[PDB]
């Protein structure tokens, strides 16, 4: 029995019209064109021989309005350049006519957002990722994918929350929010950086367990319950994130009739082993589906 | 170590502009607007009390050009209606100005295509699925999602290959190609239909095994080899599809330096059990990634 859950990505047509190509000399990447402002990663100015320890402040001063090349596949003239954190704020004389209603937001561990992967300013693919507790993502990025934007949708408003900056040694990826701050303790330099531990998202696993009940799989459900305070103490020593209930989780509980504390008890025993049984065709707990994802994809609740 | 493979979907901006809402009385669904032709599932005309065994030929004759309502969220007037297979060919007086270069094609088991899920003519999400050997897909569809289109991209040309029609008892989904034929032996009627067995795609599993070698995971590789003819005979009695090599598979073999026949031997022994080890963080063989997907996402080869 298929669960009915897939890695669902927001329609990217609105974001596609905001993609531009930014060239600052020997390197090119992607930029986000909203109104008269073009956002792009700040390491575009860096020469290839100085990628390990850039001095970005000196590089920015060395730049000139005419030395930024913005092209849409239409060529954009730069009338103002500024730096905020690990991002460049380039001003252009032409405002994007296809600018959607948008906000800037910071995504949190356990939350999912859609990513529009681009190369040379041309979108190539889209996918959805969940921001891991170590503030990395398990994406698919290659050379030239920097400037690809991660976003969430709330109605007709697009909340941009991610811009790809680097790939880690373990194959994961990390970027920066649109306030200039990279997620986690990572810095946009071509050096090895200490990566925090990754943890199972308790909120997402409970949502995944609830989706099993919504598909007829409830062999793991027992009337025994574990309190949120007891589960959180257990989670601290088992690489599990502390569980924080939300209204979305409550709807799954009220629909299925299974208490969250019942599932938290199940998570503790399912962690020790599935004992040869399967849930949703899987032998391991899944934290890649948010409670919202189960809410919309299964019951059509947004 | 993350593999670097995600469920990547084609950018859906081109297809989004081709989505319309088709209403034929008490039921509404989604339609594909290309040139002066609107395609939609044929059960839109059916009344809710006759969904189990429609007589579509009689229903079509009972219809009138004015009785089809096409709306884009712009209202389209219907000047011609015709039926081909399980699809309706509605002609409209206005050609879609955003019509992309497109072709109609039939997708095969083991191949992957992108799906734009829509409701009331408004796209809601996108995802990629692999057509299973039983000619079903493991999608995420709900009531009103019929008319959502599956497509592949070859350059700037979009090859439409799927239109959602129904959900099966096991939670999977099936649709029809744009020649009117449903995939597999399924018929667009609200009755239980016999579903063929599902099988592991040998081509996709070999691609998944190759991706492990490209990420440093090669514990399963042994110099022992199994010929394609011997593996195919083995596959016939183990719910595995017969393996057919392609140029895409050859590139992975030539890059990794591992023969395909070496992997086919590995598949036979990995089927009997992973013996407590993991590949790409999984304890089961994955056939949801095509050789092309590994080619583009890992090595940037399209
Ligand atoms: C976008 O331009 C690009 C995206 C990556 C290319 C390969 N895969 C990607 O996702 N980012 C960079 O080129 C980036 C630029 C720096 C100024 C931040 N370099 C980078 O992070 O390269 C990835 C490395 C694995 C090389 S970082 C690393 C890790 C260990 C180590 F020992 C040295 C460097
Ligand atoms: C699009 O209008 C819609 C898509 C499905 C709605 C629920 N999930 C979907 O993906 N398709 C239908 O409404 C479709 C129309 C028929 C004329 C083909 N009905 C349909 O296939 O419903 C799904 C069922 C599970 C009800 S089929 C079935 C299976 C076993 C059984 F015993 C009876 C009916």
């Amino acid at each position: 029995h298929h669960s009915g859950l897939v890695k669902m990505s927001h329609p990217s047509g609105d974001v596609e019209a905001c993609m531009v190509q930014v060239t600052c000399g020997s390197m090119t990447l992607n930029g986000l064109w909203l109104d008269n402002t073009v956002w792009c990663p700040r390491h575009v100015m860096c020469p290839a021989d100085q990628l390990s320890d850039p001095n970005y402040d000196a590089l920015l001063i060395s730049m000139t309005n005419h030395s930024f090349s913005v092209q849409k596949h239409a060529n954009l003239r730069v009338v103002g350049h500024a730096m905020q954190g690990t991002l460049l704020k380039l001003t252009v004389d032409v405002a994007n006519p296809s600018t959607p209603a948008y906000t800037f937001t910071t995504v949190k561990p356990g939350a999912a957002f859609s990513v529009l992967a681009c190369y040379n300013g041309r979108p190539t693919g889209t996918f959805t990722v969940v921001m891991r507790p170590n503030y990395t993502i398990k994406g698919s990025f290659l050379c030239g994918s920097c400037g690809s934007v991660g976003y969430t949708k709330e109605g007709s408003v697009i909340n941009f929350c991610y811009m790809h900056q680097m790939e880690l040694a373990n194959g994961t990826h990390t970027g920066s929010a649109f306030d200039g701050t990279m997620y986690g303790a990572f810095m946009d330099k071509q050096v090895h950086q200490v990566q925090l531990t990754d943890k199972y998202c308790s909120v997402n696993v409970v949502a995944w367990l609830y989706a099993a009940i919504l598909n007829g799989c409830a062999w793991f459900v027992k009337p025994n319950r574990t309190s949120v305070v007891s589960f959180n103490e257990w989670a601290l020593a088992n690489q599990f994130t502390e569980f924080v209930g939300t209204q979305s989780v409550d709807m799954l509980a009220v629909k299925t009739g299974v208490a969250i504390e019942q599932l938290l008890y199940a998570i503790q025993q399912l962690y020790t082993g599935f004992q040869g049984k399967q849930i949703l065709g899987s032998t391991m707990l899944e934290d890649e589906f948010t409670p919202e994802d189960v809410n919309m994809q299964i019951m059509g609740v947004v």
